[PDB]
């Protein structure tokens, strides 16, 4: 008997969604595959609406299948994978997958990527590891996974703590598992939410303008993430505006433009004095995901920093 | 006789039996006696700010200083914080007309901490500035025993002493026992080969940076447009793509004469011309391998020469 | 009250062994530190004798202390760390540490490395993770840890599955733990052994000579590890000699000269037909360590391959 | 008109509506029709062996072939297995006298497998060989959309399609939409700049490779010495250090005229001269950034010109 695997498509086909078993016939060797098109967007236009639709669809469909494969554009797959990692309560494998080359282009990466994603979704050993991304023969956790290169087929890496397992000949040797709390160990429950808190991201650099930061504060954003320089440091005029945000009802999280390493609490900036949160290893777009969800439960920066310290 | 090397300091000491004085750079030199073995060192404290508050006016003061003092010394080392070094290095790479080595240096640990990186990093920067073979390679960054070109160099890790790398095209050479095996030189045009001359400039064109992500707000890109910014750099997703509403604001801006450069939040690889975005229809410029903060430096300088998007693209193709 | 930490020195001082608390006085803030010089060799001369002396000394001294820090030259620290990972039955932190710069050289890395190693040995959270290496603000597992660069202070990486935790301001955020069985979950017991099986390593390349391989076979080695090309492939004349070794009493393990990735069982070479074992992610010098210990229990290649599949 | 490019095949097809013939390289070309868009392609099957059984005689046949046929074509692509490509590429880098592009290519997946890398890799190798800007950069490796110099290129991962990298000095350029932005060229002397001429050679000097590790046996290094090998490369620990008993055998050998090169099992960085080992006392040569298999290629060729350890070191300093 082979596992039942639901492929949820968010966009264009990566090898329509009901044809994938004929476009990649090897799938019939490993699974009984059923396809649903949940939405159809370019990944560069991903949004909160699509996030909620997916977490609700997986949590509702958990009983109907043995595992999920989500097909998704590469540009924001790291964002969607972490949102799902925190909001999904289904304990069955959820595996995200995309393609750095078009399906019609030479040596297209989609077919094998889809095959390997199905392998991962079918593997008993894949349960209880949080939401996964499978790209380039590798199983990565939805928390640390990011894109490292604009075009490379091998772009997706877990740049801080590394991959969970490598896939060879339809087999996974898992050697690691994310200790950070995920899926049904989080208190984030989006079953009844139809919007998320307003969180924007502002960039730091030499002679940075406070205008982006002031635009979000004047819009009344619930949250702002700073893509800091070095260990989450802030250009003076940005630092001034955020200091104002934090004492007037905008949660402020210090992340980093630097691609690897933690932004560490009270090391470069007096977080306690300013009412700021340090993102740790969460890059600015991941720290947005968790800020949004922290803001569904609390606006107390000491409670948001504890959230940033276990999820 | 030993070469004459100037240290130009922009902030704190990265290193440090001697009396501490009021001048940071004078304590620095006493903190690293072995410098006497390789150079006649002279320090000047140009400014004293944290690198997280680096700005246009420090960039103008340094380029002008290096250009003015070129005949006075055999080389320059600049002590600089790590957070924005990659931006200042590229600025100086495009605007220095001196063909003597200009080497930037910093440290990821405090000078007081255990196993402070600053003292050795400074020694290796002076080694580099003293090497006749360092000349005509552009402005350089020397960190963790490695020579990095100012164009491609970036910080990869928030705390690692080894964070500085040329993430696309790799290092120029490695330093062992005070000697450099140079195997590489940047092909993009730099220093006396660029048309950018900052010698009479008081100020630089205004260029802001917007981030793209899921559900991105247009409000940062609108704020820059309403302030009438000369240029905006987009930190795009994947190969420079933009969120729909950010796209919409920047498409309108380009139409009314804002210069728009697509860069990427992705830490390696080119944002390539007309690939994910018809740059020709919109009047956008692709940044190449330049990261958002690096593309800002080139866009500011491009805008001193031209406001035409097609000439700006050819600039982003040559420098 | 502060933890009791035993520093075992194998060689020259990295900041004599009883002075380290005065050379790095910050240690008195985190631990009560006692030093023993177990042996004094250059790490390039490391050997089986020194291995057994250490595992016996730690297993015997486990009751007398809260944790161990071993000071060791960088050239073979990856070898000693895995030997100890497999042979130590003490459940208290054992942390290996060295220095890529001399203690007397400018910006010497030893002091902080020693401090951070003591931090790791003192951390409750460090128990039960196997034998650790702490280099360059990073906690790495003794299985995957290797040197990547001849001179860099940041050389030590876990190149396949990544680090366990990063150390900031005397604090570890552990986010990973090796799933491979270690310490008291292995059957390797060296308490009564005074030598180990004879295992040598032979290199593959274009026009490789069979002479190295034939020298080990004629010496009657218990084991040979091949540093294969690509996915553990063998130059014809090497392949011929090893095929002969395996059917006449020499266990043969296929590793790789390639610095990352597994040598995978029966993918490039018919392991079952030749009586060979595939090393997986174990590089040639690590696969030697585990072959030596597998050979203390069995000479059946199917039993050695199962050993290579869980340790 | 399109450039004329020769494919020289050494084994299996890396790619593959057509009739399959007995000649691998003829099936290869039919398997990648889009080649017609960029080149007039002509294939020759030079040899047919697995790359794990690469040898001196294939290296001699290829260099001689490229050198002989240089006037007949605009460029060369060599199809080669991945396991030893890095060795053949460097051999050809030192012995090709043709200054037209020579591009090596392979594939990490089977041509039959899903998402086979071979077809696109071959297209990108032909693109590279067809680019006038590829010339005078040495023998090249093109894999996963990247141009790598034959000196520094190596395989980093047993299975990854992205395994090939220039791990010390980085890539020469990246390929996007059939176009290469070259930002780098190898400074070490290659091709028509080396003194190695293989045109009359029937065979190469015998050079073996010994591994170092804890408790290393001397028996491999003794076997090579007793066979009277012209040279031995040591895969040292850290910065080329040797286990005591391996040291002992190689010290004795060097004394009786065996050439001894210290390389390292460590996958990046230089093995540096008189640093961890007094090379002057022992008559040893430091390999630099060359890995053991790369140092063997240069040592074999060094030994066609000289057996003096000091001249061999200067060769390891220049090529």
């Amino acid at each position: 008997h082979l596992p039942n695997i639901t492929i949820l498509a968010t966009g264009g086909t990566i090898a329509g969604v009901e044809n994938l078993v004929n476009a990649v016939p090897q799938l019939k060797d490993i699974a009984n595959v059923k396809g649903e098109q949940v939405v159809n967007i370019g990944s560069q236009d991903m949004n909160d609406n699509v996030w909620l639709t997916l977490a609700k669809k997986i949590n509702t469909d958990c009983d109907k299948t043995d595992g999920f494969v989500i097909t998704h554009g590469t540009t924001t797959m790291e964002e969607t994978a972490y949102f799902l990692d925190l909001t999904v309560k289904c304990d069955k494998p959820v595996v995200m997958v995309g393609a750095m080359r078009p399906s019609t282009s030479m040596s297209a990466d989609g077919p094998f990527n889809l095959y390997n994603a199905v392998v991962t979704a079918a593997d008993k050993a894949s349960a209880n590891r949080g939401v996964l991304v499978v790209m380039n023969d590798t199983v990565l956790d939805g928390r640390d996974v990011t894109t490292t290169n604009t075009t490379d087929v091998a772009t997706f890496k877990s740049v801080n703590y590394g991959p969970l397992g490598y896939i060879h000949n339809g087999k996974i040797d898992y050697q690691r598992t994310p200790a950070r709390k995920h899926t049904s160990d989080t208190p984030f429950d989006v079953s009844k939410l139809n919007e998320l808190p307003k969180v924007g991201i502002v960039y730091n650099y030499a002679n940075a303008s406070d205008l982006p930061a002031k635009a979000l504060v004047d819009a009344g954003y619930d949250g702002i993430v700073s893509a800091g320089v070095g260990n989450g440091n802030l250009y003076k005029s940005v630092f001034d505006t955020l200091a104002t945000a934090a004492k007037t009802g905008t949660a402020v999280v210090r992340s980093s433009r630097v691609p690897t390493g933690a932004t560490t609490q009270d090391a470069e900036v007096d977080d306690a004095k300013y009412g700021f949160v340090a993102s740790g290893t969460l890059n600015p777009q991941k720290a947005r995901v968790l800020l949004q969800l922290a803001l569904t439960q609390t606006k107390d920066p000491q409670q948001i920093q504890q959230i940033f310290n276990q999820y």
